[PDB]
């Protein structure tokens, strides 16, 4: 079959994981998406001339560490680490999401992209430089997005695919 990429969107409640996912899948902004709905969406795309199937898991529900979740998360090939630029705690939480990915993958080299969402909002509390420095320390890209306007959304997911390709070449 055609190439597939298993992508996982992670980050604290309310950062815009679901809004980002629906923007990628359906090309419009959803104001309300139930925080208890965790689901995956597949979409056929062409990136750098390669046709692939993106299988995107939008994580949700509760903070719990079920066996299903670990196994589930283990199958992820790349991860979007999403915070919101107006929520400092969500940015501080990124360390947790990175470590948990590192724990379940048993690897220091997992495709990830740091995503600073809600870039449309004026009430910024997390400096772009701060995010850039963190991303550089992790050795990963940083992309600013707005699920509201769709700024950076394709770039975020497509950049993650490119990171997966880089990983697969090694
Ligand atoms: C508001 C609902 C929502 O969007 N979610 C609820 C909280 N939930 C969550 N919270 C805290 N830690 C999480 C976590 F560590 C994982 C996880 C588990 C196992 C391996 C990796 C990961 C990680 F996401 F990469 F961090 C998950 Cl799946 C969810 C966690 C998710 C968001
Ligand atoms: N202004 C703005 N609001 C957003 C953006 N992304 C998500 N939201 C809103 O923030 C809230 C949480 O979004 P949601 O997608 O449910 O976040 P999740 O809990 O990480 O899945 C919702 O009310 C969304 O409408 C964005 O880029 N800009
Ligand atoms: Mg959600």
């Amino acid at each position: 079959g055609m190439t597939e990429y298993k992508l996982v969107v992670v980050g604290a409640c309310g950062v815009g994981k679901s809004a980002l996912t629906i923007q990628l899948i359906q090309n419009h902004f959803v104001d309300e998406y139930d925080p208890t709905i965790e689901d995956s969406y597949r979409k056929q795309v062409v990136i750098d001339g390669e046709t692939s199937l993106l299988d995107i898991l939008d994580t949700a529900g509760q903070e719990e560490y079920s066996a299903m979740r670990d196994q589930y998360m283990r199958t992820g090939e790349g991860f979007l680490l999403v915070f919101a630029i107006n929520n400092t705690k969500s940015f501080e939480d990124i360390h947790h999401y990175r470590e948990q990915i590192k724990r379940v993958k048993d690897s220091e080299d997992v495709p990830m992209v740091l995503v600073g969402n809600k870039s449309d909002l004026p009430s910024r509390t997390v400096d772009t430089k701060q995010a850039q420095d963190l991303a550089r320390s992790y050795g990963i890209p940083f992309i600013e997005t707005s699920a509201k306007t769709r700024q950076g959304v394709d770039d975020a997911f497509y950049t993650l695919v490119r990171e997966i390709r880089k990983h697969k070449e090694k």
